[PDB]
């Protein structure tokens, strides 16, 4: 279920932007 990665991947930009 790529969704798990898709939803998580969505958070990455937030984290990347945050970090």
């Amino acid at each position: 279920p790529m969704a798990r990665n898709k939803i998580l991947g969505k958070i990455l930009r937030k984290i990347a932007a945050f970090k």
